[PDB]
């Protein structure tokens, strides 16, 4: 009964792509939790435990964004919606593949606009393995974004052995969807591109000045410090994602002269103060930039970055500015940086990081202090998942403030059956608190130091015994 | 203030393509914004009185020639009455804008509601230059969900303007232009494999899949000429099915769909794809086709669509009593290209169906979201408005083309107030409404309306005619819009299907 | 397995006071049919049969208000929870409970029953869930607990009850109590308004009451006597909407309003409200000289109203209601189309004690009026039907407008197999409808009437009175052309009469 | 205009009896500071909105007033879930007041309110000041009616978004008065038949029951001299139930109200009914009583009543290691009258229920709604700053609030006691920690991480430490065995 359809839904979703589980211990119990217990076993899937369902929902989405799969999260209890309502909205607005896993009783008396869908199984056999999988593809493809090129979050319900397809293949195949809608522009115009989070690449605009948040994958090598942004006076604005970081980019992005030109990778499209001209996927082209343009905007980013330097040397003390100036000097491709999404990536952006060859997440959804460590967490464990599928797993390094540690400290407790990263490193920024972080980090058995920031390169550059926290006063 | 704010929406909903709206009158400054847009010959306005035949008004408004459509309230059941019709544009995917008029302080002081029937319900500001560019960004916004502009998923969206000329774009423009979005996605079929095409209600047009013999329902457009009858369905051993679009309308279909021994392919264009079959393979939005069908397989599937079609017609000819089947088979008879048939949800499009009609040249429409017996008068209404105006707007002085709707008496009378039109308002210049009288647990327990006086009451030319009369009749023009009532017969109706069934 | 949960469903539900059920014609559902045919059958409960399922939503609307019953609507389609919502709204705002049976925010109560399960190993434990998820039903639309009726959603997809037919779970009709202090030497006035309570030590008080609100008392002010007074304090009664004078005092900051009601709702006009209670404990009486301006401004607006009438030629809207009003009768019932028939009604000067009067004035709306009507004289024929009385039932006049009629002419349209009312007569007065706010028309409504099979005439608003008074013939409709044109100055006329 | 608007919503809530605000971090935001710096309300800061709702249920429940939280964030509410939850259904009045913005949304929990109540965007409206003193004055006195249940009975969470000084009435007053409701709903029972009272969270006070034996939830309020042991009510067979409030506890309150031949009445203090037993017979607010109970069921009760509270304490003694039954039976022991108990809601309020506590002039508390683990640290450090507050205006020592909750429940809102320095930090709080190991984690060092005075202690020191205050927050922890748990509850049970 619920014990067949519970293993063909496993079965379903480790086909789809699904690497990871994340689990809670429940009032009730999990919806085919003695299936994903097979399975992980198995080795087919890899699943994960934690008391806090916030938390929980977090160390999902660090799973999915860490390789780019499909990650579940089973509820189980009363509490359970309620407690990852902050992760289906950041998977929501970040769009991230969460599947929401739960189970409702059809025999006993009785998440809305954030989720791609809400699909219910049948409660209850060779027709019925069909009704099954096909739910369990349209699960994942709502998900993934597989037909709408819109990833995020999705409610499976399920109410509470039969072969799938030959050769391992989903039930129902959906191949990769090319979403397209090209946009004529001209580059004689003065022209800067703003890059925020989920922007695509776009090789025929590399070579304009480009304002990058430190999540937007670059295409090219003509990077503009946003300080530099108010001694420029654009024609022209060409937006790719969703980009929230800076005043002096909302400013230009809200200002009623200047065009903007809105390309994402999929259908929504933002806007400052209603003032997109147009929107696209990718631009076709005309004209080069003025060679005046180029050399005054790469003179005012020089004087940018200039600044920044001058000040941080003025300055005796060690800000949070200091911390990410020597992660981003310490840094080298092949690693994956998160960011706390509130200080850790301005400063970075402000400290002028070079990202490419580097892997950077941050919950830029709704920019929480929320759930980093546990995103930190799940991101190192399944990027390490994807090196271990391929010497030694690559460093994840996390930069956190230290009240958004002490706020996601339950990220800590792991027990001792549980996956831990190999190489993870978070590092914490003191800048009205008074925690401790040291003894937090003992509570929960976790090996932690303070440190000078200019002792942090020599520190991060020499593999830990695991999961390490580094405080920075 | 309020006069500002809705005469931006109006310019910017005419540069997205509205060209009509419906307009439900109630308690207000939208209303004077839409008279003077329809004054200025900018836009069609159509009053009406009930707000759910508005909001199918609208729907026929909106498919008879697949531009956006607004449908304006000022009231307070006007959500709530507009609510079929939501459901009915949410799974026929048409562009329904529907524009209301909140008022937050007087419901407080008594002491979204579609759901997830819309693509997006978007609250405008409460009422310079900045709240214009505020305005027509969010009007773009609704304009482009409604179209299915970025998403290929047309539907209905709320648009709310509460209530307590500045410009836009040169040259006409959309403030934010949304260019034209192709949606991509490739599956490989092997065509040399026994197939048959299955066509339901949204379904593309596919130039490589023209050969195979397809199983097409009446709305589909057809990519080819080899009909196969949907009775000669269960006559044949398909190795495989090709699924273009929404199908719903046969249990020969649907058996045959969920033949978990038969692998199924999905074509769709838009993102949504049909749960019919447990079975479905593969979805996608083309295909990329090896080979090609045996032509013995050709050959068998087309003696056996001409077998069906000539069972239909012989046990249509030996029934001695005047059917609904038989009105649909004189109406299909009597079509000829560049007509827009507009059919029923129920019994009209089925018969229409197994009647074997030939859609190639002719628009046919029917609202099979979901299929209610709601508003058919007021599609077909609209239908004939929209398809009329677009052939006003090609030059050609000719007679506009006809729109011929097919309608059950139950139907008719049920949406009888659709006819109920003010001396002011644009009426169809060339509609005939064909209505098949057949007269039709606990509820199953039957009418006596007379069709002729329904008629007269909204001064409607009617007139009673017999089914060999119909042709004749049709070909003739009369008044701008009319009613032809054929009665029909359906204790008969079981009697004749089962001959039909033995026959094959 | 399902039959048995069907059957203790309708037993519970007919043992909590539902007597008719109205049923739709759909693609899906026939056993919750079958039980509710077998208790149709044996006279338990009187099944109504409609095609259109916004029609059968309004029709039990009335089935409900004519003699205050809870009602039931059983949905069978994909159209019909959208068909059904504006009489869920109508029953949310006016508070009437009407069980759907199978919205969000609308309903008091959404309950889904338990699936059935197919084991009779646990019957007698499985019937009282049964029954207590009905009876919670039946208390969540009745306001049995909280005071506040409105609609209520209930899901379902021979064990007997309590002896003596009990409901399972009794539920004690509730007293909600909120005593409020008020002077009544200070000058006041009563506003009563649709779902107003009964307030003896009110009677003695001016009172603009709305023909929906009860009178309390016997001392009567026009709405158009309210501008030509300063009341320093106001009384206000359930939920008034009516006139725009009210709203203006409403309104008046200067003017506390104190807000009496007999459910836990209540309204305010621009945030005015001072405070809320359920009944007035009062110190003082009205000073005489208050009475006298009162009933001198009454008596003004009453006979500007009657003069300005007679000496207006073209027969409107106003004549009509006027006509009407001086036809009732003690026991009638009164059914108003929400627009014009209430105000014209209120302004011709209808004295309504004696008289039930009905109108959906929830969210007043055009829509349902007929079926309304006719579910409404069903209810209250079959209430004087079970006195055992032998006179024959009291009559039910109804007023509405053209647009009404046409809007729900389908309500018209009903079966020789379902219960059709003995003495229901429907007057349509008839205005025609700028292109916009105007909406002009022309419909015959006699043809619309032959159409659907119904009694019908075109009359003068003399012979209104005598038509009315004849015997039941089933139900008729009465048809009194009117001219708007006219409407506009004989208003003006009116005032510059006051 | 923004300004203004939150001028006047902060001082007709102050009219309205909220006392404390928590604040998750603009008007709205500023409005509070200058209320808090004139003292009329004590203002709370927060960066966990999952901690500040705890918290703000905590301020509500010490001592019965209404409280808002407001925020000013996207993740805002969502992470004011849990919370929400809680108090509908442990019907706590808490005003979720929310501050964001339309169009910047644009630009990218309904069932569990009482009430959603959107204000006006702030219009100048220079000369309608007036009328927009009198539309948010109105609206803010909705919100708190339908958040103390003033007209339904039936107090709850209220969402108040304020989207993105002119005086109230004259004296203080609300803007609009809504004076005491009482919801009356009398049931006719007949005591000669064999009746057991049943009052779970939220139960009433009912004179005319008072000789009935009676299981009582730790949060009921008493009103009777004779209570019943829940492990007595195995060993019975009532005739009748009288059910209060809404019960959750005990597996046998559960088997006994879904017992189809035992008809229930259900008497609650508002509409809302417990469906615990299917087969309720009648519901209302109070019982009109006929008869008496009969003297053999009274002594029949006793007895087992005698039985099961010798069978605790006996096999308490004779076992050789401190369980989570020790810890609670010491504190329950150690309460006086005037203290306040705060109980996390699993294994707690169960181990005070069996050691038999006595609630006479103790005030217990626990969230009872859902009985989830979250917000147990700042509930019990909001209950008792609120409680303590009661006690200074009524002009008298601050009275001690103990906390009792098990050591996983500690862990996972250990971060409630992050509290920063100005924030206001309760006088008398002690929260006992009974720690039997569920994870590894070390408690004393939590408590050093947020600077909190922590010791562990043995059992029986637990009555002598707690009458030493020390600071005004602190954590004893008293290490506890769970390996034999099993046998201890066996003992019990053999023993009756």
């Amino acid at each position: 009964p619920s014990t067949t359809q519970a293993r063909v839904v496993v079965d379903e979703l480790i086909r789809g792509g699904v690497r990871d589980v994340v689990l809670c211990p429940g009032s009730r119990n999990a919806p085919l939790a003695f299936a994903l217990q097979d399975a992980d076993r198995s080795g087919r899937i890899r699943l994960h435990v934690r008391i806090d369902e916030r938390t929980a929902g977090y160390l999902a989405i660090g799973l999915a964004i860490g390789a780019g799969a499909p990650v579940c999260v089973a509820m189980t209890s009363g509490t359970a919606v309620a407690n990852l309502g902050p992760a289906v909205v950041e998977a929501n607005y970040a769009r991230v593949p969460l599947i929401v896993l739960s189970a409702n009783r059809p025999y006993e008396l009785l998440f809305g606009t954030q989720v791609r869908a809400s699909i219910s199984l049948g409660l209850a056999t060779s027709a019925l393995n069909a009704t099954w999988r096909s739910a369990t593809c349209r699960v994942l493809a709502a998900a993934t974004g597989a037909r709408t090129a819109n990833a995020g979050p999705v409610h499976f319900d399920i109410p509470l052995t039969p072969p799938g397809r030959p050769a391992g293949k989903p039930w129902t195949y959906t191949p990769p969807v090319t979403f397209d809608q090209p946009l004529d522009i001209d580059l004689s115009v003065d022209t800067v591109v703003i890059s925020g989070h989920g922007a695509g690449v776009h090789p025929n605009l590399a070579a304009l000045p480009t304002v990058a948040e430190p999540t937007a994958p670059r295409s090219g090598d003509n990077p503009l410090h946003p300080l530099a942004l108010p001694l420029l006076r654009p024609q022209q604005v060409i937006m790719l994602g969703r980009p929230t970081l800076h005043r002096p980019v909302s400013v230009l992005l809200a200002d009623a002269e200047v065009p903007v030109f809105a390309l994402t990778t999929g259908p929504r499209w933002p806007d400052v103060s209603g003032n997109s001209q147009a929107t696209g996927t990718r631009a076709v082209t005309t004209g080069a930039p003025r060679p005046a343009w180029l050399d005054r905007c790469a003179a005012m980013n020089r004087h940018a970055i200039a600044a920044v330097r001058e000040q941080l040397a003025a300055h005796p003390l060690t800000t949070g500015l200091h911390v990410a100036a020597a992660v981003s000097h310490a840094l080298r491709p092949g690693d994956q940086l998160v960011l706390g999404a509130s200080n850790p990536v301005r400063d970075v952006a402000l400290a002028g990081l070079d990202t490419r060859g580097i892997r950077v997440r941050s919950n830029r959804g709704v920019a929480g202090i929320d759930g980093t460590v546990s995103t930190a967490i799940g991101a190192a464990l399944a990027y390490e998942g994807a090196h271990e599928r391929t010497d030694s797993p690559p460093r994840t390094i996390a930069l956190i403030g230290d009240l958004t540690f002490v706020h996601d400290s339950s990220g800590l407790l792991i027990g001792p059956t549980e996956p831990i990263p190999r190489s993870l490193t978070i590092v914490v920024s003191n800048d009205p608190h008074d925690v401790d972080v040291g003894a937090l980090c003992r509570a929960y058995h976790v090996e932690s130091r303070q440190i000078e920031v200019d002792e942090l390169g020599p520190t991060l550059d020499q593999p830990g015994a695991g999961m390490r926290v580094l405080e920075v006063k």
